[PDB]
């Protein structure tokens, strides 16, 4: 099965044909591209909020208008799919979702309300497709620039009213009947060390410091429960690099933030009226990024390693975090670099895949955002920016959705790519929760 | 080859399960999707501004977000292609273009600046898909709601500097060099009646009343100088319906209407504030539509009808115009009806393409537009408007882009959709200039 060696244009842009991006018919790859035998590994990349837009707007900084992502564009099986979100109380449509029930559709299969973790619109509990892959021996791993407590990697692995319940304090006021100490099953954290992944990697470290207000572990911080566990505890590239192997016995559970791990290219704000009356930016790498902390394709890379081990297979969850709270902060450079660094990890995901030969890999995003490439004379309301293009032309970025805090999210429909066995269930126009079905098909779980 | 008969949500949205759009594998239907064999015939459906956002907007409000665009929606083939224009000084990439710019791309294989038509950045023309396929001997339709001189149509038959240069009097000012008394092909107008398609329906009828002021015919009208040259006028429905065939001995050329044809649906234009301070708007018939006024999908069977008595094949182009401009003057109504008109076309297109079995149909638009689908609770800086769907639900749709008069274009790539003969060269990231290159080879033109 091949992978889309290079889709960049092939040519002088100026020039008749120069922009192409095939170099010849298509057929007979897309033929070699369908395989419906079982998959024995599942890699899912998501882009939070990298829509249509955001990958365009990467793309064109980054490598140019007529440049090619040799990981997010390379897979070979496209589509569309929509993410809307479910009203609790009508249980109509709400056109615009937000994390937890994005989240939840593709690791459950039920649609839900904003807001919600692994519960449908009645709170009641679904298992998701890590809890499942897990159920039948797969080895699983849950990786993520958030802290793991945020809505993508806490899908896989809790199940509670509200996102906002990340630990013990936060519970006992938000999810009162999720609360530990009032017989429920805990608060994200608490049920993230209870679904015990073998391979867990993102920030969120704060959170840990917490206590269990009840439970065996009752008083310890649930850093001290974590170990008291048997849970492997890294806190930087080195240490994670020095792990040999990650399995039920001993798990890792890699924090290295405090909150979200650092983005990778700092710039300033979008601002009104940015693109006229301010200079044209260009992007800068983030000196607090470190050698100590491993990027997002360094964490994948060594999860590959790890769940590789594992003869019956894997189901890994890898999430470019960053992006979408850049693209709330209307930071262009922010979540530019987030996608770059995304880009990262799907070429090592896609490496890996066509080697083995049975691992299906699918980059989507949770939803689509509110950032637009709009002319460079633009006079637009709300906030702006101008950026130096690897092109060496200005790019002008939008963000005119809110007035307020952030920038909103879009409904629009998204792009769905995939390589390797099962992969055509992603072509054309389907759901998140399809998204749920096709993984779980894939791996043969019953 | 099968077309996708229904991708709507299969259940209960509120229950597992319910939101799926597909239900089995698809594996099978896609390779059964796939073939090499030459194209006899290819129908071009764009939808002019018409981007993921645009095509889920309308779903949501039309058929409701686990609805299912019978047309839009029904192509199994899908991918996501680029739409940069040049900047004609430096030649480098102008990230958001304009109806002539991407209209040049796709009917000529190369990219230009934006308000160019049929020529490069050095002004020098090239051959369209149209003139192409009539010098091989092929049916050539040309269809349109929008001004037959408009951006979209034109640049299938006409080279000028300047989208503009609609007839003789706008020529003489804006493209000096094409104008015919000063020794160049005339006008948009004067070349249309050149290129002689066997097939030409759309509005602009206003802009045949001027007169060539030289060749074989100055001094007439354009009309006359139509009907001079053996062009049959249609000017509504019946008369159209009465067409028994369309030739180059008896071309067809109908025009419906002085300007644009009319939209298929009123409401008011959006507002600040229009979500939070006015009431949930339900979109309108316009009853300005007319049993005299052909729709798109009746001018697109006729077309067909026509076309297909050629046994050599045929090329037709087929364009929703108002998706856009209403897009443009922030009227969620009048863009969303124009998507649902739009469909239509589409329907009869797929219909046709089914029975023939040797029929490319594509379906996609020139460029990203600026609506967006936001949260019902949305305080933004633009034009906002809450609209009833027909999941009995409100939708908020947003337009924040720019102050002035029009919203702006955006550059987010965007969905490009086929079924037929080459209709792989779609999926995948592509350019829009590769369009060219795939309906030349599926069609054999050489
Ligand atoms: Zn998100
Ligand atoms: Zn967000
Ligand atoms: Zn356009
Ligand atoms: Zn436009």
């Amino acid at each position: 099965m091949p992978v889309l060696e290079n889709r960049a244009a092939q040519g002088d842009i100026t020039a008749p044909g120069g922009a192409r991006r095939l170099t010849g018919d298509q057929t007979a790859a897309l033929r070699d591209s369908l395989s419906d035998k079982p998959a024995k590994n599942i890699i899912l990349l998501i882009g939070n909020g990298m829509g249509d837009s955001e990958i365009t707007a990467a793309r064109n900084y980054a490598e140019g208008a007529g440049g090619f992502f040799k990981g997010i564009d390379a897979l070979p099986l496209t589509g569309q799919y929509t993410h809307y979100a479910l009203n609790k109380k009508t249980g109509k449509p709400d056109y615009v979702t937000d994390s937890a029930a994005s989240a939840t559709a593709w690791s459950t299969g039920v649609k839900t309300y904003n807001g919600a973790l692994g519960v449908d619109i009645h709170e009641k509990d679904h298992p998701t497709i890590l809890e499942m892959a897990k159920a039948a021996g797969l080895a699983t791993g849950n990786v993520s620039t958030a802290e793991l407590q945020d809505a993508t990697p806490a899908a896989l692995v809790a199940h509670v009213t509200s996102r906002k319940c990340y630990g013990p304090s936060a519970t006992s006021e938000k999810c009162p009947g999720n609360a530990l100490e009032k017989g429920g099953k805990g608060s994200i954290t608490e049920q993230l060390l209870n679904a015990r992944a073998d391979v867990t990697l993102g920030g969120g470290a704060k959170t840990f410091a917490e206590t269990a207000t009840a439970g065996e572990w009752q008083g310890k911080t649930l850093r001290e429960q974590a170990q008291a566990r048997g849970y492997q505890l890294v806190s930087d590239a080195a240490s994670l690099n020095s792990v040999t192997e990650a399995n039920q016995q001993k798990p890792l559970l890699g924090l290295f933030a405090d909150g979200n791990m650092p983005v990778r290219w700092l710039g300033p704000k979008a601002t009104y009226h940015g693109n006229i009356d301010k200079p044209a930016v260009t992007c800068t790498p983030n000196p607090q990024r470190n050698d100590s902390v491993p990027t997002l394709a360094q964490m994948t890379d060594k999860a590959i390693e790890l769940l590789s081990k594992n003869e019956k297979g894997f189901f890994l969850q890898v999430e470019g975090a960053s992006i979408d709270k850049q693209d709330h902060a209307a930071n262009p450079c922010g979540q530019i670099g987030e996608t770059v660094d995304l880009d990262e990890a799907v070429q090592r995901a896609l490496e890996f895949a066509k080697k083995e030969g049975n691992t299906l890999v699918i980059v989507t995003a949770d939803h689509a955002h509110a950032s637009q490439i709009v002319a460079p004379d633009t006079k637009a309301p709300g906030l702006t920016q101008a950026l130096n293009t690897k092109d060496g032309a200005v790019m002008v970025m939008s963000y005119g959705n809110s007035e307020e805090d952030s920038q909103e999210h879009t409904g629009s429909q998204l792009r769905i790519a995939a390589y390797g066995p099962h992969a055509a269930n992603v072509v054309g126009l389907t759901d998140q929760t399809d998204l749920f079905y096709t993984m779980k098909a894939a791996l043969g779980l019953k």
